[PDB]
């Protein structure tokens, strides 16, 4: 792999700890970096590091070395998983990024309905918002995460939401994302119409997954579109299914989701509309 030396970390002030999970296409192990934070120059730093496992093919390699090149574009915030460095050199793909040790918000929700704590209404809207704002971000950016769930955000000790799992993100100009390929590898019951029939992306596909995620969200980790299989749903949503209004979801929250979901769209909301919706209604909890 070619050298990156702003982002190179040297392998022997990283330690590797206990296993933190793994995937389909790499594991990722909790470690100690020694100096990784310029801030705290003498300090060790607790972080995540992302690598193969050993039955790791060539694809994975290659996804994993875009993943770390796509978080080397998004800029910096605190609402995403910020890479933090890397070892390219000499020894295994070492892909170090901040730790989040309340895992991802999936399971956080579902563990909070013995639960850890209890969600209030306003936990759910403070969570909504700051995930509101990192899209925000990312868009601003000319990112378009193309994959986001629950399952790939992640909490930090102190509760901060962070998008993470980038490799299927990409950068865009102005006009729509398209790329014909046989079939997709997006998760379909997040995915846009346009985005699953037409191959096209935007940032108000996006805007779309982030309805399916606020359902998530107001239904504590539930499963979108509750019993419909993913092989029954393309029908659906041709034919304008939407899902539902969760419980603990209040009317308002609820034309949020489904404005999200408008089959147009130019005539979803966009990330910077959202995230003044939901400071509105966060201010008056
Ligand atoms: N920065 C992190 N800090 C703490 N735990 C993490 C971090 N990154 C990943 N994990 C966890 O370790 C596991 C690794 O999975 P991950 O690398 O995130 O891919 P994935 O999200 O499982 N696949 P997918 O959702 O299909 O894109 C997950 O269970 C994560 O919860």
């Amino acid at each position: 792999l070619p050298e990156d030396p702003k982002w190179e970390f040297p392998r022997d002030k990283l330690t590797l700890g206990k296993p933190l999970g793994e995937g389909a296409f790499g594991q990722v192990v909790m470690a100690e970096a020694v100096g990784i934070d310029k801030d705290k120059p003498k300090e060790a730093v607790t972080v995540a590091v992302k690598m193969l496992k050993d039955d790791a093919t060539e694809k994975d390699l290659s996804d994993l070395v875009s993943e770390m090149e796509m978080m080397k574009m998004i800029g910096k915030h605190k609402n995403i998983i910020n890479l933090l460095g890397a070892c390219t050199q000499d020894g295994p793909l070492y892909v170090i990024v901040e730790y989040a040790s309340k895992g991802n918000l999936r399971e956080y929700l579902r563990a909070r309905r013995v639960p850890e704590e209890q969600m209030t209404f306003k936990d759910l809207v403070s969570c909504t918002y700051q995930l509101a704002r990192g899209m925000e971000y990312l868009a601003s950016q000319k990112c378009i995460h193309r994959d986001l769930a629950a399952r790939n955000v992640l909490v930090t000790e102190n509760n901060v939401m962070k998008i993470a799992d980038f490799g299927l993100a990409r950068v865009i100009n102005n006009i729509d994302y398209y790329k014909k390929t046989t079939n997709g590898r997006l998760p379909v019951k997040w995915m846009a119409p346009e985005a699953l029939f037409d191959r096209v992306y935007t940032h108000q596909s996006d805007v779309w997954s982030f309805g399916v995620l606020m359902w998530e969200i107001f239904t504590l980790g539930g499963s979108p579109y509750p019993g419909i299989p993913v092989e029954e749903l393309f029908k659906l949503l041709k034919e304008g299914h939407r899902m539902d209004k969760p419980a603990n979801c209040t009317n308002e929250l609820y034309m949020m989701m489904r404005d999200c979901w408008h089959a147009v769209p130019s005539q979803r909301p966009t990330f910077k509309q959202l995230v003044e919706d939901l400071d509105r209604i966060l201010t008056l909890t």
